């Protein structure tokens, strides 16, 4: 139905939870959330959580807790200490789990004791729902059918502007399947894309293979890109990289 | 004066009582139907969006949910713009033969309908004796009503932001016999052959793109300031192109 | 706190009774004029923009605009900047004597109108030391309301994003005079001769550009990350900035 | 000898100079319209007896309409025209292992570096050969080569030029995008475009 | 060795009455020796050394060039500047190799064990970056990885062999073509 | 072709004794190998100069060809600054430059006993009577081209040369200081890959001069360049558009 009758869904579920905590990223489908529940439930009764890491960028976290406060919520920073569990650590392909499950655990903690009824994220239509479905998480975008379209449309009609456009992932994406993640390294990859992000390249992935960096850039780009080839070879030169390279095949 | 440009397009609609509104998703054409519903009433305005072998189902399905959206009883009708040799053949006037048949299935659904008469989007700004859909309009007897209680282009985003209106198309179209030279004839054959190379080219990142109709010859249309990002795809669209028919597939050392 | 820093606005807006606002297009200044109308009425508030030979027409016709549609009586009022000889020989304190001049005449056009204070949108996060307006300002008895209920730049995109405001002029500003070293003396030639260059190159594809005067030299700074993209413009650009004047036509190899 | 400025030819004439004697050896070198005039003179200045003879080309109607046995009949005309030059001076090739017109006239194949097409080449094989597109095409590829590009090929497709350039050089050549565009516009082109694929 | 060197010893040196070929090297670099040689008049004859046979070249020490070129000097025992172009120019000395090759163990780290079949991909990496009109271009041997050197001035050249150069590489054995970000060695 | 030829040895043979003002391109170089080929190492005389307005590097190489060729060569050095229209750079320049030049030359001719200097052209020649026999014998620039590789000349300056006060607007005094910022900025451009470049002086400006066909090329290297002619005393370096 209408993106009115999606929206009625939405304030119908708010109102029977009556206090909620929110797993707020700075996103925008994760800022629709909050604000349609700081429209129902009332400041009192909304719990905002932006969750650091050492996987994540910290621009990323003070984003959220600033784009949040903005939005008139209680937020609460959480810290995860993401290399203490061993699956993580060694980066075994099932590690995306074993965060998700750290992650919503926590979100579940600062839950119970605040007095929030349900955890909602943000996700919304169009890879792990044995982790949402083990902590009770609720998608709430999800079940009244949005899709990023509807998402738009009713944050374009709620005012909202201001949101995290780059999306990120988790930094262990950059390393291969085996090689242990260790504070040493995973500060020098996220140190190099936080380069080529100032280089004005918000979509960026520096791979990473020992000695050699493989730069992943969105094929559009790699163009633009070539002004700026001894700067990054000197600049990741010295974080750590033998050679800078770039994947001819780019990113994606 | 704002609110006396409202009260002018208000007053018209209940001496009509009922109307048929042709709505394209555009913030023009979705002012009326949302201002038809709002004085006239959920069950008078009936609301008609056209596709055709001419414009993309990415814009006619859009449209149709804008209406759903909206909340008018939308209902769709197919124009076989090719029946009509003046289009199939791309005379230079065919853009007029094309819009007189729109306006006459738009007649005949409101004929049918209790409507009197159909209403369109048009506005003061599109008030050109050059325009070509006025020509057409003033014939099948349509209405552009906004034109007529004095809107122009920024007039309309102050009524558009005060009804809280949103959530409209912002990506403009064009019939796509633009991309035929005047005398080719156009078939479903080349017509999907047009449609396919251009969405290979926007899904790489480029969403201003013309890929020009030459029998085999393909002449690409870029922004010329994307013509440094676009080398990297040089050999991929060209064999991606050359499967979709053309047998030369060429870049306009010119612009858009 | 914000649902109390909105009320310290229109406490002081409904003390002032009648106000003249310095509108700039900017989400600053909106929030402020829209406040003061939804405070004080339409016909106590008279939004002022200014003109002169530092800003291109092109910004005051999208203020003008901006004020229209946002339904103020909208006035405009022109300073003549190269009459003060600090502005015209571009001495480094020029932007003082420039800003001291700017609230003089809004001061004037404020006590001719029944408003009883003039009001920028200046913010918190601008209250600070090595920024120009703040001086003059002061010195000239502006109220700079949202400094004075103590909003920083994310409590004015929250309040906005009450008032419904979801329309601002997005591209910021430079005084002309940043384009010229600082012994050249200023002409109504040389500027238009700058303001054109820049104009040319933003309708080509650049929008965040400088030219740079150095009498015959024009030196041009572009983004390193499009100085790529603007290789197809070189001729074009050499071209078209000759007629204007500069006898060369440069890229800057560091950028902007 | 029938003498084009190509080392196969050049041997010819400098072996016919040192056993026939310059009087009892005659060089022709042939003027044509579908050849370059820079072609056509510095074969005469690379053999600098010689004399130049100018072959109607366009008047036979298979090489006006350009079928694809034009190249042929060029060649059928071309040692026509040797027969006849030898009548009045009282026709030998360059052909090096690696024709039924050449064999067709009695000629014999006893045996500058870049290398010239007939621009017939540049036209589909539909396409009739005028004096006038031939001239654009000719003068369209001189444009091209003096921007820096010694290897070019202009296609003639009625309304559209279609560029064919080594890719390896694609990137040089955006600078000259517009000043190519109209250059070749000048010249009779109403869309100057760019062959996405290659030389 | 076809250069400027080695082609006047022919020409001036005795009466009319060898060029190796190497997995090492390009059967191009022996080809047109052989061209450059009987050009010159002379009767020239090959031979071909395996060089992987001595334990050096083959587990690629830094002492490979040293040994490298002894078993090139004993095949030959077994078988048998500016003043030297003053003489040469007087000749009408008429082209000298250029080009000069290189060892293909430069394009495997030192201590990688070279076989045939990743050597093999080496120099077929190699040649197709050259026929795309990349002289000046070395593929850099990293296991998965090929990492290769293009002379920075032709970087903005080769953007469109992007994709192409990529899968063509990939279907040599890479896993993943990478252009390095600094260059040729310079 | 011969004829063009036989109309320099007649030339030379009549003159027996020369002087030959060598700069290492290819015209000088025919002249130069033609002499001694026709009047013999003992009858012709190469020379060339040394000054503050070309570069030592070219000057090197303009020394070495004539010791290959066989020449008796002879280097010599022109004050070129202390002209004082050289030195501050008036439109006249060029002129009394080669007004100087062929001064020098006419006078270490004179001191030799040769009949003429002759360089290789193909109104500051005849205030000097410097002969011009490639181009008295007919020659163009392709006319040039294939006697060298007749004569089976194969070394010669393909980077093509220039008085540095070129890099200078009409009117700016030439120090020492300010040719050696230019003539340095040009060695770090040439070095990168651009044989043919200029580094234009504007006090605080550097204009670059580049073959159009090359400014694509030439984007990696942006940095490098405005860096390094930074640290020469350039305040800006800039990209000329127009190209070279
Ligand atoms: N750093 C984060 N802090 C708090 N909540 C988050 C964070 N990241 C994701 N969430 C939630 O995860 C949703 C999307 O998941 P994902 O795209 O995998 O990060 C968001 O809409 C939020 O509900
Ligand atoms: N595909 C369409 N289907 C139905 N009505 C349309 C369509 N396109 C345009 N209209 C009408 O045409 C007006 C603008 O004309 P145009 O933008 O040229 O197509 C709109 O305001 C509508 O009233
Ligand atoms: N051209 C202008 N015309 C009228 N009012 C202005 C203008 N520029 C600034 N104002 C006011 O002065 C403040 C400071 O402007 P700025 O120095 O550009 O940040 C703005 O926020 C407006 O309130």
């Amino acid at each position: 139905a209408t993106l009115a009758t999606k929206k009625a869904t939405l304030v119908a579920a708010l109102k029977d939870l009556q206090r909620v905590t929110v797993a707020f990223s700075g996103g925008i489908d994760s800022t629709l959330v909050l604000k349609m529940a700081l429209d129902v439930l009332g400041r009192d009764n909304v719990t905002a959580v932006v969750a650091n890491s050492e996987l994540f960028t910290d621009e990323e976290f003070d984003k959220a807790m600033s784009l949040a406060e903005e939005l008139g919520a209680n937020v609460q920073g959480t810290t995860l200490d993401y290399l203490s569990d061993d699956h993580i650590k060694n980066n075994t392909p099932d590690s995306w789990y074993y965060a998700k499950k750290m992650f919503y655990s926590r979100l579940n903690d600062i839950a119970a004791n605040n007095g929030s009824a349900a955890v909602l994220d943000g996700m919304i239509k169009n890879p792990g729902l044995k982790a949402r479905s083990e902590a009770g998480a609720r998608s709430l975008l999800q079940e009244a059918d949005f899709f990023k379209t509807d998402v738009r449309a009713l944050a374009q009609e709620l005012g909202l502007t201001n949101w995290n456009k780059v999306a990120s992932c988790s930094v262990s994406s950059r390393f291969p399947y085996g090689t242990t993640l260790t504070h040493d390294n995973i500060a020098q990859v996220m140190a190099a894309e936080k380069y080529l992000r100032s280089l004005g390249f918000p979509t960026v992935r520096v791979r990473f293979h020992n000695d050699i960096a493989r730069i992943e850039l969105p094929e559009a780009r790699i163009g633009d890109f070539l002004v700026f080839n001894d700067r990054v070879n000197r600049q990741l030169q010295s974080l750590g990289f033998r050679y800078v390279t770039l994947d001819l095949g780019g990113f994606r």
